[PDB]
C-alpha cells in the first residue's frame, strides 16, 4: 500500500544552508517555486549567488582541515551517519514523497514507491562502503615498503538537476560522504524544496557542521561560482550537454579541480524480431514515457525490426492512448506535468519540428489540460535517423519508433550519435543479445529490461554523455584522492 | 604446422632433483617407467621415497629462509624468471611434446598444439601476477594505521597427475611461484619425464637452488611423506577422490598445513532440442573423448532432449566410429593409448559393466589394437541414472548418452552427484542459458563449448571434486598466507 | 557511562534452536552450565548430539534449496537483515552483557563496553558487505565471455569457543549471512546462554526459518556431528590445535567439506630497549592479563631488551600486583574467575609446572578466592626458550618475561614455535618496526599496541595457530565458492 | 658494466608516424633538433600540423574498429606484443641510450641504466596487466544479472614532455596499450628522435597499423589540434602547468573528451633533526640535482630542522661543488646541459631573481662552460617563502634550503603551495615518518628516500601539479570506459 499524501505539504526549508544553519542569501534576494501542476508559486527561496558559495566553501574547507571531527572520524562511524540519515528519511517518507511531487509533478505513488526507495537504497549501499574501499600495499623494487592512502578529494562541488530532485542529491552524497569529502552542493532552481529538507535531517543525523553545505539558486551565478571557485578541489555536473562544457572549461579556467559528468542521451532501444511482443511493448512504453519523459537515459530511439514494426506500434499506440495525465496525487495518474513552462514550451517546439519533418505522429501531439504543463503521450512513426527528433533530446513525453531489417544495420544506426549514455536490446536469442551488448556504445546496457537502476552497478555515459560512473564501487572513484607513501626499510623480503 | 617429431626421444633427465642437482633416490631403488603404445620399458627413474621428501623439504626451507636470494628478488624479477621458463620451454617445443606423448600416450599434434602451448600461455600469465598480487590499506577505526602484506605461504607440496604431466605441472608451478613460495613436487609414475626435464629448464632459467625441487616415486611413499610433513606448510593435490581424502586426513594429523584438492568428476553435457545440432554433436564428441578420456572434467554424461535424441545418438555414433585410434606419433591418430595397463583394464571393466546393466552398446566396446593399451571409442545409448557407468568415473574413451524431457528434470538429475567439477549447457536460448549456468552445481560451466580453459579463468570443483581454485587470480589465494600490521600512530586522519 | 548491571539476570531461552522454534532434544537430556563465580548451577540447557544435529543441517539445506526466501533475496537485503539484528542487540546490550557476564565470569563492565561493542561493530561491518562481494568478468583467449559468479558455499557448520561467547558467534554469523549462507552452529558447553538468546533475535530480525540453527551440547557429540556431516559443506572451528586436528580428520574423512582454523597461540610481544616504557608496561599487562588471561592471541612471551629489563619486570609486579580480582559484577573489579574448574585445574598445572622447571616466581602463584575459579595474577620473570610455561598456551593469567639482547636473536626467538597468530613490538624506530613486523612470522603484529581488532582488518593464524581469515574481506572468501562461466560468443571484441 | 657509446649515433627516423609507415608533413615543413652539449643541429624533423594530426586519428580510428585486427587480439596477445617490443628496445639499448642522450643532454650512463631500465621495467609490467583488468559481476536487486565490461576509452591523443623523452614515452603506451587503446602521440619537439626510433620497434613487433601513431611537431599547432580534435575520447598530458589549463579548456570546448595531466611541482624534502645526516644530504642532491634539475617532483625546497641546519648545508655545499658537470658521453660526468635554450635563458633569470631577493648564493651562479646549456650546480641558502624561488618551478640545477624550527610549522610551509606532486620526509623516528607522511598534501610521500619511482606504484598530483595517476593499477583506470549490462533473468538466486 501508500500511505495518503498531505496534497498540500507545509514547505519548513527555503534557505542557504552552512554550518548545519538557515541563511538568507548576502543579496537577501529570494526566488519563486512554482508547482507545475496548478502553475502557482509555492514559496519563495533564498536566492544564493557568488558570495553565498563563498561563504559555503569557506564552511566546506574548515570542516576538512585535519584533525577536525570530520576528518578524526572512524570511516565506520560515517558509515553509522550514512544509515542514521537514511533512517530519517525513511521516517519522513510520506512527507518527502509528497513534497517532492508537489515541486516537481511526478505522480505521488512513484515519488513514494520508486524515488523515496531507490533514495533510501542508495544511502545504504554507500554506508556500508565508507570502512571498505581499501588502499594498496605494493611489491615495489628495491628495498622499500611502498602502499598507497586513499584519501578523500576534498571539497567537492555538486550541481545537481531537477527531473530526480532527492535521488540525485542521494547519488552525489552516498559516494562523497563514505569516502569523507566534504560538500557545497547547488540544487536546481525548479526542485529546491526536498534537497533543503532532507539538509534538515543531515543536521539531525549528526554530521558535523560545514560536512554538507546547500545553496539554492540560479545556475550562472550560484552554479558557475562553485565550478570556477579557487578552493573547489572537485566538481561534479549533471544536466544538459551544453552545460557541461561550460562546466569543464570553468575548471580548466580556474584551479585545475578535478571534473566527472553526466548529461544527456538519445538512447536507442532495439527489438528484434524473436522479442517477446508483449513485454518489448510495455518496456519501451515505460522506457521512453517515465518520468513525464524527463530521464536523461530514456529510451527515445526505439528501433523496430520490420517483420514485427507494424504490431508493435499498433500496441505501442494504443498504450499511450490509454496513459493517464493527470493530477499526481491521484493514485490512477501515471503522468504528471513537465517541471516548468520552460520545458511545456520546448517539448511543444519539437512535436512541431516532428510533424513538419515528416514524421508520422500516431497519438497524442497536443496539451493535455487548460492548467499546469501536460502533454498528451505522443508517438511518432517512420522516424528516420536524420530527423531533429531522431537526434536531439527532447526530455518530453515524445515516443520515436524507427524501422530496420539487420542486426548488423541497427548496431551501425545505434551508435550514429554523439550521445551514449544507455541502450537496451529485446531478444530471446543467447547470440543476438551478445553481440548487441558488446557492439552498443553505451554506459548501460539492458537486455530484454529497461531503467533498471541499482544502487550496486554503475551508470554514466559514453561520449558526450558525460565521463565518469555513479553507483557501484565505481562512484567512489571520483570522490578518492590517491597518495603512494614509498618507504626505505632495512632489507625487503617477499 | 607441426614439426616433424623425433619418434623416440632421447632422455637426459631421470633421477631426484634438489638444489638445482639430480640425485638417486638415497635407497638406489629406480622404478620403470612405460610406453603405452608398446608397453614397453622407456628407462629406470631414481624412486624417491621419505628420506628423499625429507632432503628436498629441508632445501626448499633452506631456500626460503628470510634473506635468502629467494626471498630478496623483487617481485617483478620473479615475473622475469617464469617468463624466461616460458622461453626455454618454447625452445625446446618439439623435443618436449615428443617426450610428452612417448610418456603419457596422447597425440603429439595436440602434445605440440594443445599441451605445449596452454603451458606457455599459463606461465606467461602468472609471470604477470608475480608484483601485482597487492595487499589492503584499512581503515580501522582509532588512532591506527592498519595494512596487509601478501607472504608467501612457503613450502609448498605439489603432488600431481599423469594425465596432463606438463601443463599440471605449469598450473601448480605458475601462482606458487609467481608468489614466491617454494615447491617440492611429486610427479606421477607413469609420466615422470617431461617435468624432469623441464627442472633441467628451471635451473637453465636461472631459479635459486631449492626453489623447485621434484621427487619421482610412488603414492603411498613419496606422496604420503610430503602430505604427512611436518615443515610443508601447504599442499597442492590433483589426483582421484579417494586419494584427496587420504591428503586432508594426512595434513590434518600433522601440522594442519593448508590443503587444496583437485579431483575427479561426472560432469553432465546438456543438449537442449534449440541446440545447434552439427555443433552440440562436435563438441559432445570433444567433450567425452579428449585425451582418451583421461580428463578430470570429460563430458561423461551426455543429456540430450528426448526430440533431438535419435539424430544426435546417430551422429554421435558416427563419429566415434570415424575416430582414429593408432599410433600417437602418427599425424592422422586422434586417440593414442590409455596411461597404463591398470587404467586399461578398469576402463574394459566399466564397458563390461554397462552391457551387464542395460545399457546400449552402440559401437566400440573392445580392444583396440594387440599390442599397447588402445581401446575402440565406444558409446552407449539409453543410459540410466542409477547405472554404474553413470555414476562411476570411467577416465576412458566410454560416453554416456542420457534423454530427458524438461528443463527442470535435467537441472535435477545433473546435480544429483556428489561430483561437481564442471558442466555444459548447449541452447540457442539466452534465459535458458542463464537458468541453466545459474542452477548448475559446478565449478564451471560452459555455454556452447566444451573445455575451454584459459590462464585468465579459475578452475576447480564443487561437492566432492576438491576445493580450492587453479588459474587466474584465483589461483593467487592458496599460496598466500595474509598478516596483518597495525600500527598506533599520533592522529588518524581520513 | 555503563548502565546498572541486573546480576541476576533471567533466562528465556534454553534449548535447541532450529527453524526459528526452539526444541528439546530428541534425548529430553538436559546439562547444567554453571556460573564460574560462585560455582552453582544457572540453569539446565537441551543437550544436542547427532539427531538434533542431523535435524539442525536438514533445516539449513532445505533454507539453502534454489527458489527459496533466502536464496531469492536481494544480497542487498542481506545487509538490512544483519542490521536490524544488530538494532536488536543493542536494545538488549545491558541484558545481554549481564547474561555474559554470568556465564562466562568477564568483568560486565567489559562484557558491556567491549564484548557487545565489538559485535554490534562486527555485524555492521559485515552488513555492508552483502552486496558488494563481486564476481569477475574476464578477459579469456578466443570468442568467449568468461565470468565468475561468487554464490554461497552452503551449509556451515560453525564450532565456537567460550573465551568470547557472543563476539565469536558474531564473528561467524556475520560473514556467512552476508555471502547468503546457512548455518548450524555449536555453541560452547560452558556458554551457551548468550548464543541461544541471540537466536531469538534473529527470528524477531525476520530470517527465514533454518538460515541459522543453533545445537547446544558438547563436543565430541554435537560438534563431532557436525564436522563428520555428509550434508555439511564448510566448517569453520576454533578452540584448541588439539580439536582442530579432529577437525581436519573428520573433513577428510567424510565429504571433504571445506575447513578453516582459528586455534591456539603463544605471541610474542616484544619491548626494545627505546620503547615508551609507561605505556609498554601497562600494554604488555593488558596483552597477557585480557579476559582473565583466556585469549587466544595473548602476549604470553614478553621479550624484554635486557638494558630495560629489571626496570620493565620491577614495573609489570607492581602492576600485576595491583590487579583487582572479584566480582565481576562490581565495577572495581579488574579480573573475575576463570571460566569452569577444568581451565582452574589447567592453569594450576602450569603454574606449579613452571615453579618445578626453574621460572622465578615474581608474584601471585595461587587461588585467589575460596568460591568459584578464581586464580592470582603470576609472573614468571627470567623464563627461557626451552620451558614447558614458554611453549604451551595456558589460558590463564600467567605472565612469562624473557630477556634478550640483539633485534636478530629476538626474532629467532620469538619464531621458534609451532604457533604463529599473533605478536608485537614496542619501539619508537622507524627501521626497527618494519625490520620486526616484516620478520615476524605471526597472522596480526602489532606495533606500540596489542589486541587492536578491527572489523576492518583480518585476523587469523600461521602455522598451528590455523588458517584462513576471519574479519575484513578476507572473512568473505572462506564463505564463498566460486563458479566460471564461459560462453560462445560470435566474436570477441576487446 | 655499460657498453661504449657511439657518440654520434645515426639517424633513422624523423618522420611522422602513421599505420605503420614513415610520412612527411602535409606542408613539407621541417624543424632542427639540436644537440644541447653542442647548440648544433642533429638533423631535421618533420613539423606535424592539425593535417597530420587528422591523417593520424583518421588512422587510429580505423585500427580501433569493431572487428578490426586489433580489437580482436586476445588481451594475453596483447601483453605479448608489449613483452616483444621490451625484448626490441633491450636489444639496442645501447643505440637507444646514446642517441637519448645526443638529443636530450643526459649522461650516457644514466641514460643507459637508469632510463632505459626503466623503460624496459615499464613495458614489462604493464604486459602483465593486459589480460588482468577484470570487470565485475554485481549482485544487484531483483531478477537481473549484472556486470561491467572494462572496455578501451578509444583514441588517444598522447602529449609528452623533453624531460624523460623514452620513459615518458613508455609511461603513456604500457597502460594505453595493455587495455586495447589506440593511440596518437605528440612528442616533444626538442627529444622527438628517441621516440620516433621505438615506432619503428612497434612496427617490428608486430602492433596493427595504427594502433599507435606519432606526430612530431610544436605545441601550439599539432598537440592544440589533439586536444581540440572531436574523434580524439582522451587526452593524457605532461608538461607545465599553464598549458595544463589549455588543454582542459580545449577538451571542454570541443567533444567534452577524458583528461588526464601530470603537471609542475615544487615539492618539499624535509630533514628532521634526528635524520641520518650523510645519507640525508646525499639523497637531498639527488632529489634536486637529478636529471640536470629537470624532474616534475625535483626536491626543490629543502627544509631543514634548525639543529642540523649549520651541518647540513655546509655539506650540502660541498657536494654540490663537486658535482661534475661536461660532456655527457664522458663517464666521468654528472650533470650534462639544460634540454635548450629557452630553459638554459630561464633557470639564469631564477638565478637573477634569487640574488635580487636576498637569499644566499652559496655556489655556483653562472654559466659552467662556453659552449651548449650547461649551468653550474647552484646552491642557495636562507631561503624564505615569499621568495620567487621558493614559489616558482625552477626545472634546473638551483636548490633552495630553508630552516625551520617545529613539525607542525613545517608541515603548514610544505603545504602552503598550489603544487602537490611529491614530498619526502628524513627521519629516524615512527611517529613522525606517520605523522608527516599522513599530513602531507601530495601524491607521493617518499620517507628516507627520493624519486624511488616503481612501475608497482603510481605517481600524479594533488591540487594543480595534475589529476589521475599513472603507473600500477591505477594507471589503467583513466585508460578504461565501463559499460554495465545488466540482464532479465528468469529468476535471480544468490
Ligand atoms: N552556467 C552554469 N554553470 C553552472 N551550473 C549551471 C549553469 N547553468 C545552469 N546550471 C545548473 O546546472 C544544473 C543542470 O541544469 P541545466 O544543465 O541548466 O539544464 P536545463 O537548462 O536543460 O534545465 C541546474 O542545477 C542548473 O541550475
Ligand atoms: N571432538 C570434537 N569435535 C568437534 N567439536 C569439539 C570436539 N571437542 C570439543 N569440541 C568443541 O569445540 C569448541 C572448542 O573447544 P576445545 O578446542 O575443546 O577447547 P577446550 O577443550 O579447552 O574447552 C567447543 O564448542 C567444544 O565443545
Ligand atoms: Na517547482
Ligand atoms: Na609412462
Ligand atoms: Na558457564
Ligand atoms: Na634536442
Amino acid at each position: 500500500a501508500v500511505p495518503a499524501p498531505n496534497q498540500q505539504p507545509e514547505v519548513f526549508c527555503n534557505q542557504i544552508f552552512i554550518n548545519n544553519e538557515w541563511h538568507d542569501a548576502v543579496s537577501r534576494k529570494t526566488f519563486p517555486t512554482v508547482n507545475p501542476s496548478t502553475g502557482e508559486v509555492i514559496c519563495q527561496v533564498a536566492e544564493g549567488d557568488k558570495e553565498d558559495v563563498d561563504k559555503a566553501v569557506k564552511a566546506a574547507r574548515a570542516a576538512f582541515q585535519l584533525g577536525s571531527p570530520w576528518r578524526r572520524m572512524d570511516a565506520s562511524h560515517r558509515g553509522r551517519l550514512l544509515n542514521r540519515l537514511a533512517d530519517l528519511i525513511e521516517r519522513d517518507r510520506t512527507y518527502l514523497a509528497a513534497l517532492e511531487t508537489l515541486d516537481n509533478g511526478k505522480p505521488y505513488v512513484i515519488s513514494y514507491l520508486v524515488d523515496l526507495d531507490m533514495v533510501l537504497k542508495c544511502l545504504r549501499y554507500y554506508a556500508g562502503w565508507a570502512d571498505k574501499y581499501h588502499g594498496k600495499t605494493i611489491p615495489i623494487d628495491g628495498d622499500f615498503f611502498s602502499y598507497t592512502r586513499h584519501e578523500p578529494v576534498g571539497v567537492c562541488g555538486q550541481i545537481i538537476p531537477w527531473n530526480f530532485p532527492l535521488l540525485m542529491q542521494a547519488w552525489k552524497l552516498g559516494p562523497a560522504l563514505a569516502t569523507g569529502n566534504v560538500v557545497v552542493m547547488k540544487v536546481a532552481e525548479q526542485t529546491p524544496l526536498t534537497a533543503l529538507y532532507v539538509a534538515n535531517l543531515i543536521k539531525e543525523a549528526g554530521f558535523p557542521p560545514g560536512v554538507v553545505n546547500i545553496v539554492p539558486g540560479f545556475g550562472p551565478t550560484a552554479g558557475a561560482a562553485i565550478a570556477s571557485h579557487e578552493d573547489v578541489d572537485k566538481v561534479a555536473f549533471a544536466g544538459s550537454t551544453e552545460i557541461g562544457r561550460v562546466i569543464q572549461v570553468a575548471a580548466g579556467s580556474s584551479n585545475l579541480k578535478r571534473v566527472t559528468l553526466e548529461l544527456g542521451g538519445k538512447s536507442p532501444n532495439i527489438i528484434m524480431s524473436d522479442a517477446d511482443m508483449d513485454w518489448a511493448v510495455e518496456q519501451a512504453h515505460f522506457a521512453l514515457f517515465f518520468n513525464q519523459g524527463q530521464c536523461c537515459c530514456a529510451g527515445s530511439r526505439t528501433f523496430v525490426q520490420e517483420d514485427i514494426y507494424d504490431e508493435f506500434v499498433e500496441r505501442s499506440v494504443a498504450r499511450a492512448k490509454s496513459r493517464v495525465v493527470g493530477n499526481p496525487f491521484d493514485s490512477k495518474t501515471e503522468q504528471g506535468p513537465q517541471v516548468d513552462e520552460t520545458q511545456f514550451k520546448k517539448i511543444l517546439g519539437y512535436i512541431n519540428t516532428g510533424k513538419q519533418e515528416g514524421a508520422k505522429l500516431l497519438c497524442g501531439g497536443g496539451i493535455a489540460a487548460d492548467r499546469g504543463y501536460f502533454i498528451q503521450p505522443t508517438v511518432f512513426g517512420d522516424v528516420q535517423d536524420g530527423m531533429t527528433i531522431a537526434k536531439e533530446e527532447i526530455f518530453g513525453p515524445v515516443m520515436q519508433i524507427l524501422k530496420f531489417k539487420t542486426i548488423e544495420e541497427v548496431v551501425g544506426r545505434a551508435n550514429n550519435s554523439t550521445y551514449g549514455l544507455a541502450a537496451a536490446v529485446f531478444t530471446k536469442d543467447l547470440d543476438k543479445a551478445n553481440y548487441l551488448s558488446q557492439a552498443l556504445q553505451a554506459g548501460t546496457v539492458w537486455v530484454n529490461c529497461y531503467d533498471v537502476f541499482g544502487a550496486q552497478s554503475p551508470f554514466g555515459g559514453y561520449k558526450m554523455s558525460g565521463s565518469g560512473r555513479e553507483l557501484g564501487e565505481y562512484g567512489l572513484q571520483a570522490y578518492t584522492e590517491v597518495k603512494t607513501v614509498t618507504v626505505k626499510v632495512p632489507q625487503k623480503n617477499s
